[PDB]
């Protein structure tokens, strides 16, 4: 079964300067490998994926080998080429069929939704429990259909930026809060969400205070929105519900170069945030956690990326594997 404290790492299906790591050479400290990325061509709906090294059959066998060792391998849909546009049923079906074909071909354990294309609320799409924007409605439907095809053990994750989730605290329009209807719409099938707590600037917590990315207070404040639920757009009558704590992870850059505009946090400071979130132990931050005792089943950390971590001699993976193994 899938563990209670996870390290989820993005795996580059490309060389961005940090090199390509073949699947069998990925550190065993990662519990889940998010293969980056499934992409689309002209129809912006049929997802395609070809491994950057070797044959398709060899990649399929590498995945089988990792799965035999208890690891999960997930296909991430996103990046610049992971444009998925679902304006109608036809596009939705192409997306569903192509994803199912890839899962079957390579033996992926599930999918990671790392999309931004078309993810913005139409004017007048104001109810997160009943969205009307076709892109959003169709994406929710497709995710539920794909998930159903594989059953309750299908691994579904999502990695939106903060504007699309916690940004909903300030406004519910355009991009702000636009993942909220997606999250709500698939919450019964969502294994975990790892919001990207980086390339974000600052975030307003439920206490009304602004916190800077890369600080312990920010990590706690942003995660707490999902652990506790929050009022959308300054309206106490429009409450976004809490997720299960086992559905909440925090996404972090593995090193500063992985997120140039900011978001990297030192292990010393992040362990303070983790101790507060998980164990209810405060550290002298300004942010007061919603729940006195913490959220022991908080699911863990995601990182951009396995490749960046390796170029930084595994600082991130080593520090947090040790931290979680010690609980
Ligand atoms: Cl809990
Ligand atoms: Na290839
Ligand atoms: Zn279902
Ligand atoms: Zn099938
Ligand atoms: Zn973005
Ligand atoms: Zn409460």
């Amino acid at each position: 079964n899938l563990g209670s404290k996870l390290l989820v790492g993005y795996w580059h299906n490309f060389d961005n300067g940090t090199g390509i790591i073949k699947l069998r050479d990925v550190s065993p400290k990662w519990d889940v490998i998010n293969v980056s990325f499934g992409e689309t061509g002209g129809d912006r709906s049929t997802v395609e994926f070809s491994p950057v090294y070797g044959t398709d059959a060899e990649f399929k066998s590498d995945i089988s080998y990792l799965k035999s060792k208890g690891k999960k391998v997930v296909l991430s849909i996103g990046g610049q080429n992971g444009v998925v546009l679902l304006p109608d049923n036809a596009a939705k079906q192409r997306f569903i069929n192509s994803i199912q074909s890839l899962i079957d071909k390579y033996g992926f354990d599930g999918i990671d939704i790392d999309l931004e294309s078309g993810i913005y609320l139409n004017g007048n799409d104001t109810n997160f429990k009943n969205p009307t924007t076709p892109q959003i409605v169709n994406l929710i439907s497709a995710i539920r259909t794909i998930s159903d095809h594989y059953g309750p053990d299908f691994l579904l994750s999502m990695a939106p930026e903060t504007a699309y989730v916690q940004g909903g605290y300030s406004a519910y329009r355009s991009i702000w809060g636009a993942y909220l209807p997606i999250i709500y719409g698939v919450k019964d099938k969502l294994t975990y969400i790892h919001v990207q707590h980086y390339n974000a600037g600052s975030g307003i917590g439920m206490d009304g205070n602004n916190y800077n990315q890369g600080t312990a207070d920010y990590e706690v404040a942003m995660a707490d929105m999902l652990l506790h639920g929050f009022p959308i757009g300054g309206n106490a009558n429009n409450m976004f519900p809490a997720l299960r704590s086992d559905q909440v992870m925090i996404g972090l850059p593995a090193t500063p170069a992985a997120a140039p505009s900011g978001g990297y946090i030192s292990p010393t400071e992040m362990k303070k945030a983790l101790d507060y979130i998980i164990k209810g132990i405060p550290f002298g931050g300004k942010y007061k956690l919603s729940n006195e005792s913490g959220y022991p089943a908080f699911r863990g950390l995601m990182s951009w990326s396995i490749n960046w971590d390796a170029k930084n001699n595994f600082e991130f993976s080593s520090n947090y594997r040790t931290y979680f193994d010690a609980i």
